[PDB]
């Protein structure tokens, strides 16, 4: 293991917003596989599914499309039509509340989901442990 295993309480029972208090924005998956964040909570394409398939590590789905949110080689983000190995993510609790996301496929560099002010997503290896734009609450659809 290169990361703690804090784990957050709260189940997948049900699909959840995952809201990045950095800027305010939901994070959102595009039909075409763009991924961004967005503020508009009626918004079709940010209701998200998340599943374990271990202990800690998940999928996160978006209900509209059926895209798995992945992060390629580079570090981007992006819509995955069939889950793969960039697809997994190693769930965990931040700071005593937050949810917080790395990349399984690439956990030994500490590359986390995240969402810049601008509503932006940060590319793997501009995110790091202390960065608000990591932090995520998991709020009821």
């Amino acid at each position: 293991h290169h990361h703690h295993f804090n784990l957050p309480p709260g189940n997948y029972k049900k699909p959840v917003l995952l809201y990045c208090s950095n800027g305010g924005h939901f994070l959102r998956i595009d039909p075409a596989g763009t991924v961004d964040g967005t503020r508009d909570r009626s918004d079709q394409h940010i209701q998200l599914q998340l599943s374990a398939e271990s202990v800690g590590e998940v999928y996160i789905k978006s209900t509209e499309t059926g895209q798995y949110l992945a992060m390629d080689t580079d570090g981007l983000l992006y819509g995955s039509q069939t889950p793969n190995e960039e697809c997994l993510f190693l769930e965990r609790l931040e700071e005593n509340h937050y949810n917080t996301y790395i990349s399984k496929k690439h956990a030994e560099k500490n590359w986390f989901v995240g969402l810049k002010k601008n509503g932006s997503c940060k590319r793997g290896p501009r995110t790091h442990y202390g960065q608000k734009a990591i932090l995520f609450l998991p709020l009821p659809v």
